[PDB]
């Protein structure tokens, strides 16, 4: 989706292609994050990325109890 | 795209609202979506969501082999 791809250091921008290359999209919310975080290393962006990765898992997974019910 | 879903709008806001009094965090790629496709009301909107939400889990399960061993 025209997807923000802003400031990509060398070890992420490396990962992120790992990931697509992968078959793994990654939510652009989580490119915003990562790039304001600036890590150092190709190791360390994965740990980080597949930690805030399974957060999304958890937030796309939790309850809304629907609410607004037709 | 004249309607009443523009860039955060009363129903999808609403929905976000429920979405945080339930706890759960949305991708920005969610709205940066949604809120230009523009749905009917409340829970036309989050059928949506919770669909790219859906997208979002299964995507976020796919494997990356790690690779980078530096």
């Amino acid at each position: 989706h025209m997807d923000k791809t802003v400031n990509l250091s060398a070890c992420e921008v490396a990962v992120l292609d790992l990931y697509e290359q992968s078959n793994i999209r990654i939510p652009s919310d989580i490119i915003e994050d990562l790039v304001n975080q600036r890590l150092q290393s190709e190791q360390e962006v994965l740990n980080y990325i597949e930690t805030q990765r399974t957060y999304w898992k958890l937030e796309n997974q939790k309850k809304l109890y629907r609410g607004s019910l037709k």
